[PDB]
C-alpha cells in the first residue's frame, strides 16, 4: 500500500538543492508540483522535506494532533532577526503561547473598531497622492501599496509615523527589510553558507538587522516620551500580562515582536493589494462589479467601519487574489509522531512537510477545472468552501493572528481606490512576480483617472 514518492531532477551530491538557485524558488516549486503531482520529496545535503499540493493530503497535514508548525529553513534564517517573536517561535517555546495570549486582544473586534480611524488616515494620504498626480504621470503600484501598509501598521500598532508618502524612495526600514528577506531567500540554496565568498552578504545582513533595530529603538523611545495615552499593540506588548502565567513579555521578546509585526504586519498586505489591483485591471467586468459596489456602499466622505464590512464583493475580490497568489506562499509542518500520510506515505516522528499554498489553491478536484480564472464569485459563500481547501493565512493555533486586520485594511483601501478613480493598465503589464520569501508583482504600473469625488477630512 506504500508508494514511492516522486522527486525532481538531481545534481549529484547537491541532490535537489540547485533547483532553488533561482530568484523565483516558489514559482519553480509550483512548476515541479505541476509535473510531479500532489506530493514530492526534495532533498538537500543533510536534509529532506516533502512538498504537498493537494487538499486531500494538506487536510491531513493540518490535523494539529498529528502535525505542528515547523520552522522552514527560510524561517530559521528570518529568526536571525525575528528571534522568538510570534512568527518564528516554536509552538513549544514558552514565549509563543505567552505572546499569543498577550497580543490576541489587540486583534479583537473592539480593537479593529479602534484602529479604523488611523487606517483611514493613511488611506486618505494614498488617495490624495493619486489625486495630485499630473496627467502625464502614472502609479507604481507595489511601491505605493508598501507605503500604505507599512504606514498603517506603524500608526495603528505603534503610534509611529513612517511618513512613507513623504518619500520618493523606499523608507530605509523597507530597504533593509527587503535586503534581509532577499538574503534569507538566497541563502536557501547555498550548500556551503560559510565560504568566505559570502562574507559581504553576512556583513550587509548584519547592517540591515541594525537598521531595523535602530528603528525599533525610536519606536520604543517615542512611546516613552509620549504624554498621550495610547492603547494599541505596543501598549499590550509593553504592559500586557499573559493570563496563564501572569507574566508580561520581557524586553528582548518585545523587540522581536515589534520587528515581527512591522514585517508580517505589512509586507504580505502590500502584496495582496498589488495582486488584487492587477487582477482587477486584467478583468474589466470584475473591476466594474467592484467599482459599482464601492460607489454604492461608500456614500460618505470617508468610510465608516460598518461600511467597510458591507463591501462584500471587494472582500470576494481580495479572497480570490489570495487564492491565486497567497503572498506568504508556504508554511511548514513536522510530524509529532510516526504516522501515515494519505494512507500511502509513512512518516517518522520529526519528518517535515511544506505546504505549497498556490498549488493547494489550484486543486481542480476542489475548485473546478477553471482554477486559473479570476472569479471572485467562488467566494460568494466562504463558509461553503471545504475545510483546508483555502489557507492563505496558515493553520490552526499557528494561523495568522492579523488576518482580520489585513483584510479590513485591504478592503477599506481597495474600496476607496475604486470609489475615487478609474484605472488603466496603460502598458498592458506582463505579470512578473518578485520573490523575497513573500510574493509581490514587480514593475506593475497603472494610470488612474480621478472621478473627482471630494474626500472627507481626517
Ligand atoms: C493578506 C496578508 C497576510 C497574509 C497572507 C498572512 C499570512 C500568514 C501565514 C500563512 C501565517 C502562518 C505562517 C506559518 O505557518 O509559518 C501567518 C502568521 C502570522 N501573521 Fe500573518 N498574514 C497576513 C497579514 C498579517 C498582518 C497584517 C499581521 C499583523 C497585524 C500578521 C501577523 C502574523 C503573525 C504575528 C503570525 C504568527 C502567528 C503565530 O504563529 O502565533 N499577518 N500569516
Ligand atoms: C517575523 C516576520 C517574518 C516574515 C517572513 C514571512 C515568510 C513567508 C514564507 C514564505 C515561504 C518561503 C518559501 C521558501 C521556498 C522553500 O520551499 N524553502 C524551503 C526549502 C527547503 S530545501 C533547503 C525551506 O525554507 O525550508
Amino acid at each position: 500500500t506504500i508508494k514511492e514518492m516522486p522527486q525532481p531532477k538531481t545534481f549529484g551530491e547537491l541532490k535537489n538543492l540547485p533547483l532553488l538557485n533561482t530568484d523565483k524558488p516558489v514559482q519553480a516549486l509550483m512548476k515541479i508540483a505541476d509535473e510531479l503531482g500532489e506530493i514530492f520529496k526534495f532533498e538537500a545535503p543533510g536534509r529532506v522535506t516533502r512538498y504537498l499540493s493537494s487538499q486531500r493530503l494538506i487536510k491531513e497535514a493540518c490535523d494539529e494532533s498529528r502535525f505542528d508548525k515547523n520552522l522552514s529553513q527560510a524561517l530559521k534564517f528570518v529568526r536571525d532577526f525575528a528571534g522568538d517573536g510570534l512568527f518564528t517561535s516554536w509552538t513549544h517555546e514558552k514565549n509563543w503561547k505567552k505572546a499569543h495570549n498577550i497580543l490576541l486582544p489587540s486583534f479583537s473586534q473592539q480593537a479593529m473598531k479602534g484602529y479604523h480611524a488611523m487606517m483611514v488616515d493613511i488611506a486618505v494620504q494614498l488617495v490624495q497622492k493619486w489625486e495630485r498626480l499630473n496627467a502625464d504621470e502614472h502609479i507604481e503600484v507595489p511601491e505605493d501599496m508598501t507605503r500604505l501598509t507599512l504606514d498603517t501598521i506603524g500608526l495603528c500598532g505603534f503610534n509611529y509615523r513612517f511618513n512613507s508618502f513623504y518619500r520618493d524612495q523606499p523608507h530605509p526600514f523597507i530597504t533593509s527589510m527587503v535586503r534581509a528577506l532577499d538574503e534569507a531567500m538566497n541563502k536557501l540554496q547555498r550548500a556551503n553558507p560559510d565560504d568566505p565568498a559570502y562574507d559581504e552578504n553576512k556583513r550587509q545582513f548584519q547592517e540591515d538587522i541594525k537598521v531595523m533595530n535602530d528603528l525599533v529603538d525610536k519606536i520604543i523611545a517615542d512611546r516613552k516620551a509620549s504624554g498621550e495615552q495610547s492603547d494599541d499593540l505596543l501598549t499590550h506588548m509593553l504592559n500586557g500580562k499573559d493570563p496563564e502565567t501572569g507574566e508580561p513579555l520581557d524586553d528582548e521578546n518585545i523587540r522581536y515582536q515589534i520587528i515581527t509585526f512591522l514585517i508580517a504586519g505589512h509586507e504580505t498586505t502590500s502584496g495582496l493589494l498589488s495582486f488584487a489591483l492587477y487582477f482587477l485591471v486584467k478583468n474589466p467586468h470584475v473591476l466594474q462589479k467592484a467599482a459599482e459596489e464601492a460607489a454604492r456602499v461608500l456614500v460618505d466622505p470617508v468610510p465608516s467601519y460598518k461600511q467597510v464590512k458591507q463591501l462584500k464583493y471587494v472582500g470576494m475580490v481580495l479572497n480570490e487574489a489570495l487564492r491565486l497568489w497567497p503572498t506568504a506562499p508556504a508554511f511548514s509542518l513536522y510530524a509529532k509522531e510516526d504516522t501515515v500520510l494519505g494512507g500511502e506515505y509513512p512518516l517518522e516522528k520529526g519528518d517535515e512537510l511544506m505546504v505549497l499554498i498556490p498549488q493547494l489553491h489550484r486543486d481542480k478536484t476542489i475548485w473546478g477545472d477553471d482554477v486559473e480564472e479570476f472569479r471572485p464569485e467562488r467566494f460568494e459563500n466562504p463558509s461553503a468552501i471545504p475545510q483546508h481547501a483555502f489557507k492563505p493565512f496558515g493553520n490552526g493555533q499557528r494561523a495568522c493572528i492579523g488576518q482580520q486586520f489585513a483584510l479590513h485594511e485591504a478592503t477599506l483601501v481597495l474600496g476607496m481606490m475604486l470609489k475615487h478613480f478609474d484605472f488603466e493598465d496603460h502598458t498592458n503589464y506582463e505579470l512578473d512576480i518578485k520573490e523575497t520569501l513573500t510574493l509581490k508583482p514587480e514593475g506593475f504600473v497603472v494610470k488612474a483617472k480621478s472621478k473627482k469625488i471630494p474626500l472627507g477630512g481626517i
